[PDB]
């Protein structure tokens, strides 16, 4: 997952 994921709501 993780990529798909830290982007998603919490950098964008």
């Amino acid at each position: 997952e993780a990529h798909k994921n830290r982007k998603l709501m919490e950098i964008i």
